[PDB]
């Protein structure tokens, strides 16, 4: 069976609308990729070591894929998924065989589009992945990964990535990032500040996180005023690594505006070990405001990623640990939650906040009204389960009416799967084009406006929001 | 004015999409109906007595219809709706006359589609229902009901129903199901286990339910371990009557994982008469887990139907009683709610749970993320008010990207109106055809995949999910 | 760059569906405007004084426009927005300049459609608004407002408005309405009862509104039984001014059924000064039921507009005050909330309630199942942030299947911007035509049904629902 990957995919069937869409996408398809939020390993580009298997690249590290298979009765051992006891005994060929046999599950899901984009456009496959085709797929991409063109830096250059952001905590060292810039390569690989491990006292890996947060900053992190200094010192070390943004994956969008003493008192109680869910929530809430207060000084762009019920499968958390596809969205609140921070700093020009959600109902109700008013608020793209074609379309249909396009930030891939990056960004460009085309076709915007918009949405608006206009000296110049 | 019931109804207007839709539907339109959850009376097929009126068959027992009329100033006595004081004194012809004169209300509703299917396909009417057409409709339906071709069993065969499930509690007899099997007629009419009345202590008809639950089981029902034995024995009796499923219509999706002594303690308090809203919730929650623990042994597929505010009209509950169209959906939660059961049994191979909702906002947020991960969880079709062209489409648009298609169970009609069964299944088939057609037209799926999926969704997937693959000897063999 | 305002705007691109839409809209485009809920100033038509600037008419009063600009970093002083310290020192021409340079922000928003309608249809502009175009736009509409064709009364007649309802509290005078109905101009301008200031005790302007509520009624407003009489007497004065409606903008849709004695107990505590959030909520809850009980006698139609977290920007409330575009929607509940009122009066033929929402998730879940059952309940059109093409389409797509079309109430504009009224009503007619066309094209309704429906939805249904069938003798006959 052939792999048919149509040049006009994701555009609406209506030929009038499809013709407008294709023209808008034409203006935008070969523009460089700006990836200002993501979870790729910077040690891939630091060492420039090859990837080994198809499984180690596409199957084992991607939770979107092994979720579905786990959901249908397949063990994580059968797919070589990294356990807490280490990498399983399974043959990487046999792990791939199981995936290929279960590839039908992904029909109508965005993984069908992303992987077939990788298969047809990166590897040049001409047949569709099945059980009969499985081994041919395995050894042909294993062989491709051994070649010099499929080295991490070479792929970065081939994919036309202008900016790539990894996410690191304050307790981990930025040694791999230093290696990117002191090598002459010039690929603009940046970091972002995720202090979640030293902010969430209910995190099980928080005691060890605090311990190496002390090493990296050289401060008394168990006393409040030097805990804050430690954040300031580490933030500056991130800005020195090029970072322009901070990221905050809290369970809630809650913020608080405690006095310096009220915060210290709370900090003392939690460090003492008297950790209640109420105190831990309030500290996370106070830290959002505290991080924003530092952003007034150091100029970091603040991303809030709330609403994930992390580690919902308890039995899986014991056996395999974090990020194994069992993080489930919760209903999130913003109007009452963000009010304390917005009372203090909501009209401040020096602050920039980008809001994400796992709860689509808040789009037209809360997010678009808030962001269409507050100078500091901006709207991030549809995230996680919603970075799909239908989720992206719902975003545009529900957000634009009140917020407009200029109160959004564009798109990020938000992935560990490196090869899927051009695939994911392509999908975004086509869906934006489809939305914009429909506005032209229904005479809700002029074509001249639409042609200005995709270039803005794709390229200019991400760059302004993430303060990416100032390229460093160690990076390549920005060219079209 | 003519009854124009078009061949291309429910397909999108876009001609390229419409023609894919038409092609997929043709592959599926004449497949047998599998109806694994519903509320038809089993006595209809055991006695094979004819229906009497157009009013008694279409108007009086259907709450979808009299709701709208009651909503517009019509009394239920005017429409011959069974009161708590019995069947009203009004003329069935006059009841039909009022409905006919108010049939315009249903413009744009799915009942327009279902009833016009019944009028044009089942009865062969050629004119549209109006006030001046009313009497002609009444006596032509009534005359038709006297014929041998409109006997319940004869209609079951004409409709090409393969499997029909009814819904009984543990306190009622499986009298009519035994009579169906024992007869020469080979219709596969089965049952479903719905223990709601002996589980909800806040149910007003619970003390009488518990009383006859003791008669049907022969057990000490007001003592814990033998209340559980009474459930096991009754479930076995349902299995022997052909049941493959259980059904749970609780106010919430809440589950619990109490110890044996904690469960007995709570049970004893409620049996004593200390029914507090908190304790009644906890028992309904604990019983969800308890039914799943029984399902580990007997293989009953567990359907959860939560989130209905039953009997919202208090005045109507006093005068007429239950199921009179005053049950309003509530905001429903699944993530925290289902966690205690999923921690215990979420990764078990032997357990099969099907989740339904009245809260469409949980599709992309909670249900699909949960069902796209857990081995035990599957998604039921859009239910009740969302069992409709716009509703089924929203389900498919919001659920597919995370759960896929193979984590869904197809379609159930969930109706008492027997004549609307082929009408409702036809709507399911056209909307599914329309959705798949849009995937093909926008090149998000290959035609080959869509042709496979339409047949699976219609026939194979409802069969697998409801364990309908073993026909019993007392029914017909399954042919296309 | 030309101002191209296409004659088939807002209809779907699909040529067959579009052709149906165009035919349904043709049946309805020139019908008179029924505006059963709005916030226009009755003194405009009473005095018939002209409007001054482009800024004072279009930019400064409309919060949809200055929301977007403030959101991008523009000060409200730079846009001549009324502060608490009065009208700013800035030039109206220079305020217009800022808006014109930032008109690109409104791409994809309903403000694009409304304003270009005003620009092309009301004014006759031929070029698109830009920074280089700013000054020409300003003084050409400044000069047009001086002319006799653009006087409030002349525009009312030109726009073919049949009915206009304004919104007044019980503590203010209906002098301007009295001036309307005694002059020879036959424009049907009515009012609507909005008792929010004398019911919400957490309102900062409540103690002052209680004082003038006593003045206009001549009752002991600070004791329960005469407080209720003060409402009844003021409600009669509104009906004298032609009002058919009351409006209730509470934070919650909560209702209550307290006894006469529990209600007085609660009232007495709040008048004492013991205002707690729980007591204030319960009073707002009880007062909804009380207004409903009054509606059984005087026949007023009850509009519930819940869910707005008003004055979310604290610093802006202190500096500029109310209605400055910082009123954010909250999640709203209707099922448990409306139950105490519906247990008492849910089946009563004399009662009419119209339900609004700011929370689109309640449409298919709560609002349509409630309205598709209870004899008293009806659904108002998509409100505020949702009175827009995608919002109205989501409304129709989520409400119709359970509630039907006859449990809805048509459209209202809900606006201060008087020139935007025909624009907003046109959008409503185009989207309704679009939705009905899609039903016909998918053969879910017949064309005969759709042809009846847009005329009902546009004209007949709003009139029946707001009891606008009996024209008073001071107003022009409807034609
Ligand atoms: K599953
Ligand atoms: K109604
Ligand atoms: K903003």
């Amino acid at each position: 069976r052939p792999l048919s990957f149509h040049e006009d995919r994701l555009f609406p069937s209506d030929p009038a609308t499809r013709s407008y869409a294709r023209g808008l996408y034409a203006l935008v398809k070969d523009l460089p990729i700006i990836s200002p939020h993501g979870h790729t390993d910077p040690s891939w580009f630091a060492t420039n070591a090859p990837f080994q298997d198809a499984t180690d690249l596409l199957l084992a590290p991607d939770h979107y894929l092994f979720r579905m298979l786990y959901s249908q009765g397949v063990s994580l051992d059968a797919l070589k998924v990294r356990s807490k006891a280490g990498v399983p005994d399974t043959d990487p060929r046999e792990a791939w065989r199981v995936f290929a046999s279960h590839f039908y599950l992904f029909r109508g899901t965005p993984s069908w589009v992303w992987l077939n984009h990788v298969f047809s456009q990166v590897f040049g496959f001409t047949e569709f992945l099945e059980a009969s085709n499985a081994d041919d797929y395995f050894d042909r991409i294993t062989a491709a990964l051994a070649t010099d063109a499929f080295r991490p830096r070479a792929l970065f250059d081939r994919f036309n990535i202008e900016t790539l952001a990894t996410t690191e905590g304050p307790h981990e060292s930025l040694q791999h990032h230093a290696a990117i810039r002191e090598s002459g390569w010039g690929g603009h690989v940046i970091t972002a500040y995720r202090p979640d491990a030293v902010i969430d006292f209910e995190d099980e890996r928080s005691p060890r996180a605090f311990e190496r947060f002390a090493e990296t900053s050289g401060q008394d992190v168990y006393s409040w005023k030097s805990y804050l200094e430690a954040h300031r010192l580490r933030r500056q070390a991130f800005i020195d690594a090029g970072a322009t943004s901070s990221d905050h994956g809290h369970p809630t969008a809650a913020t608080a505006d405690l006095s310096d003493v009220e915060a210290e008192a709370l900090f003392n109680s939690l460090v003492k070990g008297d950790v209640t869910p109420e105190k831990a929530e309030l500290f996370r809430a106070q830290m959002l405001t505290e991080m924003a207060k530092m952003s007034l000084d150091d100029g970091l762009v603040m991303q809030i990623h709330p609403g994930s019920h992390r580690n919902h499968n308890v039995g899986l958390l014991n056996s395999h640990g974090r990020d194994k596809g069992a993080d489930i969205p919760m209903r999130t609140e913003y109007v009452d939650a963000l009010k304390p921070l917005l009372t203090r700093l909501g009209n401040d020009p020096r602050l920039s906040i980008i809001l994400f959600t796992l709860d689509e109902t808040t789009y037209s109700r809360e997010l678009a009204p808030l962001a269409g008013h507050y100078p500091v608020l901006k709207l991030g793209p549809s995230w996680w389960f919603h970075d799909s074609p239908e989720g992206m379309m719902r975003f545009r249909e529900q957000v634009t009416e009140t917020a407009g396009f200029y109160n959004t930030v564009g798109f990020n891939d938000d992935t560990r799967a490196f090869l899927s990056i051009p695939a994911r960004h392509d999908v975004a460009r086509r869906v934006d084009s489809a939305f914009l085309a429909r506005m032209v076709a229904e005479h809700r915007m002029d074509l001249v406006e639409a042609e200005e918009l995709i270039v803005d949405l794709t390229y200019n608006l991400p760059k302004k929001a993430y303060k990416l206009d100032q390229r460093p000296d160690w990076a390549r110049p920005a060219t079209l």
